[PDB]
């Protein structure tokens, strides 16, 4: 059931249109890129509207930074190149307040050769000397990089391969809080257009590298025609049929991960040519929590009331995040200095009870409250409001304030509130 599959895996396929996921795309671009290291065997260079393919090919608007192998051409056989680019992304965006930066680390490209006239004769041809594995630009999405085989070219970039090898990437993306502060954000990746098949039989392919263990809830819409291939050490995602448009390369041959951590280690191989465009995202828990305390201040002595109440917006299912909840809790932790009395929880102008919609966990000062799955049930849109009423002891008098926070879970997915204060008079 939706609601007992505690570390499970969780796999949807339903009619949410992954087209229009109201996701945050973070700010992934040539201008905040770094290189922390490469190895030698790549080649890097800027371009400006490149062309496409080849260099008679179609030229688009826009700046990208390419990543080319450069592969021993004596060697007409697979090529492994073992981490040979680490990325950084510095402020990818702020979340809850935070600066928050992207890793991209290639951990391995392995090269497999094609073993045909075509690629014989590239590696053989005097004026080619690489092969087309990354790229930066934000010429087909916005904030997106492009993993693939399809050169990138201009009149001084010219020694592209073109089909001599198809690629397999293996690359880990993370996302992390600049601040170094634990990273309580879920990756999400939405890969899409997966649709390429070659004329011999090469599929394009997404992968996830110990899916099973790393990824929180996969979503499919019902449209959705890939193969999902289950390993042992990956799951992949294999195209079977062209798609066009941004409805059907996300409907048809796309899906939604969203990971147990801030980290993928996912991978992607190619046929004789094609490539994929990516972005790294986070679900949407917006607003925050909206806590508030009465009162601002008190006499800092025993027994003075002081009164929590926490606003949580429910996010929206199939917008906001990924599917409807599993299960949702707010987690307050309250100040040494104070005692937990008790709390009421509302919603739509009623007053929720106990045992039927909520129920309550303690630990010390922590305090849980869990939605039920039948309160889920009722997929109810509506602010959860929770009013905890608290105490100062006798320890009030050992920081002059008393701060809190509350924090939602939504599945794995959480947001803290706003932190409020409560100064000691004396
Ligand atoms: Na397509």
């Amino acid at each position: 059931l939706y609601f007992q599959g505690a570390m499970a895996l969780e796999e949807i396929k339903n009619g949410t249109d992954i087209s229009t996921l109201d996701i945050r795309k973070f700010n992934l671009n040539i201008n905040n890129v770094s290189v922390l290291s490469k190895s030698q065997s790549v080649d890097q260079f800027h371009l400006s509207n490149p062309h496409y393919e080849y260099l008679s090919g179609g030229a688009y608007p826009g700046e990208m930074e390419n990543f080319t192998l450069k592969v021993d051409k004596s060697k007409k056989q697979d090529q492994v190149f073992e981490n040979p680019l680490s990325l950084k992304f510095t402020n990818i965006g702020t979340v809850n307040g935070k600066q928050v930066d992207a890793y991209l680390n290639f951990n391995k490209v392995t090269l497999h050769y094609l073993n045909t006239a075509q690629a014989e004769s590239e590696m053989n041809s005097a004026q080619k000397s690489t092969v087309e594995f990354f790229s930066i630009s934000e010429l087909w999405e916005s904030n997106a990089f492009e993993i693939g085989n399809v050169p990138y070219v201009d009149a001084n970039h010219d020694y592209i391969m073109n089909k001599a090898f198809w690629i397999d990437a293996d690359v880990t993306a993370e996302i992390r809080y600049a601040d170094g502060t634990e990273t309580d954000l879920k990756l999400v990746m939405k890969p899409t257009d997966i649709d390429a098949i070659d004329a011999n039989n090469l599929k394009e392919t997404f992968y996830v590298k110990n899916y099973q263990n790393d990824v929180n809830l996969r979503l499919m819409n019902n449209a959705n025609v890939l193969v999902q291939e289950e390993a042992s050490d990956r799951t992949s995602w294999i195209a079977t049929q062209i798609t066009g448009g941004s409805y059907n390369e996300n409907n048809v041959s796309g899906l939604a991960l969203r990971s147990n951590s801030n980290s993928m280690n996912f991978g992607y191989s190619s046929t004789e040519t094609c490539s994929a465009v990516f972005g790294l995202y986070i679900e949407k828990i917006d607003p925050r929590p909206v806590l508030e305390v009465d009162p601002a201040e008190i006499p800092a002595k025993d027994g003075q009331d002081v009164t929590y109440k926490a606003t949580f917006k429910v996010p929206v299912p199939g917008k906001d995040i990924l599917a409807a909840p599993s299960s949702i809790e707010m987690v307050q932790k309250f100040d040494e200095r104070l005692d937990y009395k008790e709390l009421k929880v509302e919603s739509g102008g009623v007053t929720l009870q106990e045992g039927r919609d909520y129920t309550i966990e303690k630990t010390g000062q922590t305090v849980t409250v869990k939605m039920t799955p039948e309160y889920l049930k009722g997929n109810s849109s509506s602010d959860i409001i929770i009013t905890y009423k608290t105490a100062t002891n006798k320890k009030v008098e050992e920081s002059e304030k008393i701060d809190n926070t509350v924090t939602l879970h939504v599945d794995n997915l959480s947001a803290p509130s706003n932190q409020v204060s409560t100064a000691l008079l004396y």
